[PDB]
């Protein structure tokens, strides 16, 4: 099955309550999901050049109310009140990153500043509307801005464009349609400024060899989009990532950088996510893959498991050195038939189950099962382990052959 | 000078804001201690055997009114509103972590249940009061609720404990507090569930040979607890952990678990963090350290540099090689003296200073220093990097 809510409380990741409408519970093998889905991001912002950082969960709506935001979207932000002034939940990472960008004197040399976040993100939607991951209140974005200047802006897009390519080719999406969304009516800046900004996202997928579409007059005010639509394997289309470019918010929050001419310059902000919300994502995740998580994200990824009670010792010694090892590993050395194991930790979407019968023991090997029931057959434990550790780091969608 | 909030500044760790009384933003370099921390925290939970889960943002008032919290916190509770109905943001994990045990049948055979969260906790609280990474609105705690059994409640106090000591051992705090919090007047539970949850605390203690005072009648409604204080290398008492027995929540919150005799028996819930919130406990260590962070806690663990243009391609090479064993490094190719660099890298407090003259680059060596002022020569790279990659692993104290 492809659905993740029922995936979900089969394999136990995560479950949500009424009490708590559109906000995930997750539970450890879900979180563990979470973490590593986490971990492969970071690798992304570190290879990248991205800063990463940590804002506050609330602000004071006077801020807010200064970003040209509060009159379009008041209605979806959640407020909290203590003495005498209100706060707002933040909805979007934005303005924290410019309380950060403006500490201390910034100069053209710091430019590009590339800030990510994995920012927690509460947004009052209908009740109604909700549904399970896909549609949440609270999530957390794989966020970033980019403080740049304009001529920076072509290889900062061409930049992201790439890493978003980069990060759904790991999870198998191939399939992607990209539009380009242009100048709405009501807007700001010259006429001048959106012809070289809409220039600059066109330039830079054309550098990327990326065939697009427009999205006629669907821009914001503050500048136009790119935004990446994925498609899974039973073909439906996702609409996750996003590259923005925004000549207001800097403004809007004093913003400002040295430039090389020693004179005050504001910078340009590029606004991006790529998996959009890691809630959603992993939703998605769930479904094309049906529970059959690579090994990578598997939140067991192996059972070691003897035959009869004469490999106990054994299986002892091999969980360790799986342990060891850095492998997500349990053993399994219950009074139980092999065969009922074996369906067991299958059904459990468990990657590799590491069986030692007498044979396998006395050779220093094991037999290696799939949960897609293939036999790959006995192996040198030594050898399956640097396998096991090199589909695991390059975070490989297949399993071992043989 | 040992303030953090200097040291914060200096370090470009985080800063602090009037938009946002209590709430830190974490720049590059702090976020960085706070992940190794929660790295190093993760191992331990790993170690003693703990799930961890994350647990949302905000729960409904009327099941925050049913945990017996309301009428004593109302006024520290932070409340939104969506639809006509009022949401309180999470001042505790608790209740969230009794929801995810609710789902599915639960049994003898899954006790004793642990369940970790690094649970970000908000509460509302005077903001005349607040003062640095200290006393804050925002917080992320080192939070765990431990389900059991009554005959179980001994041997997990006493992992508790053990837990406790080994963590702030790792930072070098040795001089601990301890403070057991006896039955207050307004409670539940007959006199005789406070003689053996007293007890269990007690004799798990006596025979840690860890001395105590008693609290006598501040322990909650709920349970008693054990308060665990450090010092810090001026003598400051810092309470950061606490071990919390609770005969009232679970039941509260309809927790049960099918026992060994095939009946309903309500699970006892132990309350533990350790570090406490780790906002502070990064205040702490910024103090007691001075900014002179551990290796495996520094931002940035290595600086290589080299002279001249010369030996460029050597720092690249060599700055690689440190990337690829798992160490926070940096190139310093700038056209400055090594006076310069070496000041701004040891002010900056990076543990190890990498320079690569002529003789470094023809020979296949390193000359090292530490920001403690120590010249320890020209070494073999592969060497040095193993005592690096030693020192990082182990969390060490003490630099080479
Ligand atoms: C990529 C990221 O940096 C960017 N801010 C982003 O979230 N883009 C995706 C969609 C952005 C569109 N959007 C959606 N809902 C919102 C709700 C509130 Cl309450 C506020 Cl104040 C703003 C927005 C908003 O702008
Ligand atoms: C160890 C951990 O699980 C435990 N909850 C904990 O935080 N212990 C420290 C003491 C915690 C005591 N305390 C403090 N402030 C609170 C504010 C609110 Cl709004 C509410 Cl509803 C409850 C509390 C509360 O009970
Ligand atoms: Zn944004
Ligand atoms: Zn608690």
């Amino acid at each position: 099955g492809r659905d993740h809510r029922k995936i979900g409380k089969q394999l136990d990741l995560y479950h949500m309550q009424e009490e708590a409408p559109g906000m995930v519970f997750w539970h450890n093998d879900g979180w563990t999901i979470f973490r590593e889905l986490e971990v492969f991001v970071r690798s992304k912002l570190k290879e990248y050049q991205y800063q990463e950082v940590k804002g506050p969960f609330m602000m004071d709506r006077v801020l807010w109310e200064k970003t040209g935001h509060w009159d379009n979207y008041k209605d979806a932000m959640f407020t909290t009140s203590s003495e005498n002034r209100e706060y707002c939940i933040k909805p979007m990472n934005c303005p924290g990153h410019v309380q950060i960008f403006n500490q201390g004197l910034k100069s053209y040399r710091d430019l590009p500043l590339r800030m990510a976040e994995f920012g927690s993100c509460h947004r009052n939607e209908p009740s109604g509307a909700l549904h399970g991951l896909m549609r949440v209140r609270g999530f957390t974005q794989d966020d970033a801005h980019i403080f740049c200047t304009e001529e920076q802006i072509r290889d900062e897009v061409n930049a992201c464009i790439r890493m978003v390519y980069d990060m759904y080719s790991t999870f198998g999406f191939e399939k992607i349609v990209v539009k380009l969304s242009t100048r709405p009516d009501k807007r700001i800046g010259s006429d001048e400024m959106w012809d070289r900004a809409e220039a600059d996202l066109a330039v830079a997928l054309e550098e990327n060899n990326i065939p697009f579409e427009y999205q006629l007059g669907e821009g914001a005010f503050y500048g136009p989009k790119i935004e990446f639509t994925l498609y899974d394997c039973l073909d439906r289309a996702w609409q996750c990532g996003t590259v923005q470019l925004d000549f207001s918010l800097p403004s809007r929050l004093s913003a400002s950088y040295v430039g090389e001419d020693n004179e005050r310059k504001v910078p340009v902000m590029i606004h991006r996510a790529i998996l959009g919300s890691m809630e959603r994502f992993i939703g998605i995740l769930t479904e094309e893959f049906a529970g059959f998580f690579p090994t990578w994200l598997a939140p067991v990824q192996v059972v070691v498991m003897n035959i009869t009670d004469s490999q106990s010792e054994y299986v002892n010694e091999l969980t360790q050195k799986l342990q060891n090892a850095g492998i997500r590993v349990k053993a399994d050395l219950r009074n139980e038939k092999i065969g009922f194991k074996i369906r067991e930790h299958t059904l459990r979407r468990v990657p590799y189950m590491l069986v030692c019968g007498d044979k396998e023991v006395e050779a220093g090997k094991v037999a290696v099962r799939t949960r897609r029931g293939k036999d790959l057959g006995s192996l040198d434990v030594n050898d399956v382990i640097e396998k096991l550790q090199q589909e695991i780091r390059s975070r490989s969608l297949q399993q071992l052959e043989e």
